[PDB]
């Protein structure tokens, strides 16, 4: 941050937090390029890995920077532009979070996105380290969040119909609808049970059948579709808690 002895001093911290304010427009256009078409493709799919690689790295350098808690780093990075790209990457996350879940072509693109968007949460955790009542921090962050009050509520609104996915898959009814222990289950069934179960309402029990891959069957594999969804919401949704 400062090079005391240095006849001249460069802020490698801001720097860096330009470098990811940079990256986050580079990848929020790409989104926008990709966002009406109906499928993303191969080229499209490995330029989201390298980007997103990269987001995480500095994400990484960042938390680096600001955790063990250096006051001096996290009032940098707090006057900085950090909240500018964490309002990108908002967004980006709602909407992603929404798209690629439907389809079964971007399985890895989701986990990678889902883990960048743990690795920004663990780097905001990193700003309120140490945090006082009161203080400037938390005023910016909170501001950040007014500032993105719609991405935020859709995340959140994401994250919990599926953490509500692991108890309707545990539910009794749930186990007479599927009585076989090898997890397969009808289409029909399934649609029964989110209804019976009611936890769900039609546009969100049909957003699930949506993001749900249906076999030639008409079976889907419950089990493995709570892994896919449950494990990563029970991640991030607890670090957002």
């Amino acid at each position: 941050r400062t090079q005391t002895g240095n006849n001249t001093t460069v802020n490698i911290i801001i720097s860096t937090v330009d470098y990811l304010l940079r990256v986050q427009e580079s990848i929020s256009d790409f989104y926008w390029y990709y966002s009406g078409k109906d499928v993303i493709d191969e080229q499209g799919q490995r330029n989201f890995s390298k980007a997103i690689q990269v987001a995480k790295q500095v994400f990484n350098t960042l938390t680096e920077y600001i955790q063990g808690p250096c006051t001096g780093n996290q009032q940098s990075l707090a006057h900085s532009r950090l909240w500018d790209a964490v309002v990108g990457f908002l967004h980006v996350f709602a909407h992603m979070q929404m798209k690629l879940s439907q389809d079964s072509s971007q399985i890895e693109l989701l986990k990678e996105l889902m883990d960048l968007q743990k690795d920004m949460v663990v780097m905001l955790l990193s700003m309120l380290e140490g945090n006082v009542v009161n203080g400037t921090i938390g005023k910016q962050m909170v501001d950040m969040l007014v500032e993105s009050s719609n991405n935020v509520e859709m995340i959140l609104k994401f994250f919990d119909m599926f953490l509500k996915l692991k108890d309707l898959t545990s539910s009794d009814t749930f186990k007479e609808y599927d009585p076989d222990g090898k997890g397969v289950i009808s289409k029909r069934d399934f649609h029964k049970a989110m209804e019976s179960h009611k936890h769900y309402t039609q546009s969100e029990t049909e957003f699930l059948l949506s993001c749900a891959e249906t076999d030639e069957n008409e079976t889907l594999d419950y089990e493995e579709f709570v892994k896919r969804f449950h494990e990563p919401a029970k991640d991030i949704g607890f670090n957002v808690a």
